DNA sequence: GGCAGTACTAGTAAAAGTACTTGAGCTTGATC
RNA sequence: AAGCGAGAAGAACCAGAAGACCAGGC
DNA sequence: GATCAAGCTCAAGTACTTAAGCCTGGTCTATACTAGTACTGCC
């Protein structure tokens, strides 16, 4: 075995088996401009 | 020594995941 | 260099469970 | 032009396969009813 991210063993088997519904599927969102930099377009 | 009675041997009786199939609802066309 | 009695072989001659369950080390 | 029937697609439900390695010891192994099978007293 800030947020929850599976990790170890487990991650390693549903990286391997392909499982199609992750345990923790997240999104790593990227801002472009002044939304990258400020907080309230954020 | 034969008949019937009886005990023994036998012989039969508090898993999870993926894939496939079926049913229902949509999509399209044909007919009156 | 030593040197003071004799020998030779008849017959014939290893063993399987397997299965289940439990405990245990790693 | 509208309705009905047929075909196609999607979602849900059910069934089938895998669960680390090797290594050491121990104990335990079908009733149950049955017909025949022989013995053996009883007469």
């Amino acid at each position: 075995n800030a947020k929850n991210v599976t990790l170890g063993v487990p991650r390693l088997k549903e990286l391997i088996n392909i499982s199609k519904k992750p345990k923790t599927p997240s999104l790593t969102v990227f801002l472009l401009g002044q939304s990258a930099r400020d907080a309230e377009r954020a």
